């Protein structure tokens, strides 16, 4: 789909409120082409229309949109256009989409404003109650270890930081089966100890605010006495049941830049559908997201996994503002993947047919993710600006 | 919002502001001030910028200090003025200069004297720590905006300090059309920086 988008024969320019369509055809007039347009706040559609395309080879057509709606509700407006072929051809069926483009129109920043959670402390755990919800923080490890709704547990694995991904083929990058490379990303990550780094607790403190409970933690990931990353987190549980998570991460400048900065947990539930507001509907990466469109997407859980024959990191969706799994909701600005296979199993399994689904559902939420490269698969090919080379990182997440 | 809480060993101040022009919200700032028992004030800032407004020149803080000190000491880039667009010649080290050297006297007054990549800044009794860009001088931004010749500038009562988490490039390919490259513009939509005072 990325190849189809980049190769498309119509190019679009938006100068409010005029869409300029340029044909890259050399010989044929646009006689089987219809331009559909749509404006959405979240999708949540607001307006749409249809304009036939009448453009000469290498010509230009100006399309004037009617008065676009201006809602007072907060949110970002998006304009999406698609070129549709209404008549079948020798090689395509009626309704074939041949080109598309999206833009941001106008944003309205949200300026509005919104029982007291009870904190119980023991030498092993910090435990918080609010009505029928409970959160448990393991004071020895410093991670959120369990969450309750009613009497049912929600986590099989604690919520912890993650800085590694199951290596892509571009990460392994060893053309001949015998010609080992110390410059490949996976070899640098292994030698630096990114896959074996142990988290050491630096601080775990709880305070009861006037209307919320504040949990502050800090961890250091170390390999043979060298500190690779430092994570500082604040968990804020308010009276509305939402848990706001703030993360600040420092990366040592002399270590290879990490594959990702994010969180990882294994959920107990196995739901049937995944609903998110972000880029989609297909798998997309910071290096490979020009074809994805911001909208409301709904897919079966199986569609969230790309079955590459050689297993690797897969199924990421970037630019996500909201994610709905079974009972849960996460809100922020993050990249996520969600599947029945952990990163470790994908790393250790050489064929897709040998993968076995795990007990619950693995969720990775990343503030930041490295590019995938692809100029070639036998040398490092991730451009310098898609590497996680900044010294410090910050992201925020709300779990409701 | 403006809320205060007393922690076990610190005081927490939480604020939020919205900058508006004719009913349109341009920027939103959310800040936490944490004053601990060691006397230091840790400031955390998160800023949201409306996507349809022109990208701002800077994101940062500004205050006028009462005292006027003689020297500025700091751990950051270069001895000379440097900008995100123009810092390849500056060197990271400890620099000490008189306060007058922190102002570049362009004949037509404008924004000047910025130093990027700064981890620590000392002025008088105060110390700021983080990762920021700063300029410090006797002239406010308003006076520089309003004055057409450098000889008409008048030193103000104290010293003006601007500390920025982020600053847009200066351009320079030509001076008669926009020339700041797209990656030197403040277009990310969301911004975060942290500062410790004393």
């Amino acid at each position: 789909t990325e190849a189809k988008h980049q190769q498309q024969f119509f190019q679009f320019r938006l100068s409010g409120q005029t869409i300029e369509v340029t044909s890259e055809y050399l010989f044929r007039h646009s006689d089987n082409e219809l331009l559909h347009w749509m404006v959405a706040l979240d999708g949540k559609p607001l307006a749409s229309g249809e304009v036939p395309l009448d453009v000469a080879p290498q010509g230009k057509q100006l399309i004037e949109l009617p008065e676009l709606p201006q809602p007072e509700s907060a949110g970002q407006l998006w304009l999406t256009v698609r070129v549709v072929q209404p008549n079948a051809t020798a090689w395509s069926e009626a309704g074939h989409i041949s080109a598309w483009q999206q833009w941001r129109l106008a944003e309205n920043l949200s300026v509005t404003l919104p029982a007291i959670p009870h904190l119980t402390t023991s030498e092993m755990d910090f435990c918080i109650e609010l009505g029928n919800k409970r959160w448990q923080f393991n004071r020895q490890s410093g991670f959120l270890s369990q969450m309750w709704i009613g009497d049912k547990k929600q986590l099989l694995t604690p919520l912890r930081d993650q800085f590694t991904r199951a290596p892509l083929d571009n990460d392994i990058g060893v053309s001949e089966a015998t010609r080992i490379d110390p410059n490949a990303w996976v070899e640098r990550w292994k030698a630096a100890g990114h896959y074996q780094a142990e988290a050491a607790l630096l601080q775990c403190t709880a305070d009861t605010l006037a209307d919320a409970v504040l949990i502050t933690t800090a961890h250091a990931w170390q390999h043979q006495g060298k500190t690779l990353f430092i994570s500082r987190k604040t968990y804020r549980i308010d009276g509305s049941g939402q848990m706001a998570i703030t993360v600040d991460v420092e990366v040592a400048s002399d270590t290879p830049h990490p594959a990702r900065i994010g969180l990882n947990c294994q959920l107990a539930q196995v739901a049937e559908r995944v609903n998110w507001l972000g880029l989609g509907p297909q798998e997309n990466y910071p290096d490979r997201l020009t074809a994805a469109c911001f909208d409301r997407w709904d897919l079966p859980l199986s569609d969230m996994y790309t079955p590459y024959v050689f297993p690797s990191e897969n199924g990421l969706r970037c630019g996500t503002r909201e994610l709905n799994y079974g009972p849960h909701q996460w809100r922020g600005d993050f990249q996520f993947n969600i599947s029945r296979y952990s990163q470790q199993q994908l790393m250790e399994t050489s064929h897709r047919h040998l993968l076995h689904a795990e007990e619950g559902t693995w969720l990775n939420i990343d503030g930041f993710h490295m590019g995938i490269g692809g100029d070639d698969s036998w040398s490092p090919s991730v451009s310098a600006e898609l590497q996680l080379s900044a010294g410090r990182y910050h992201y925020q997440l709300v779990w409701c």
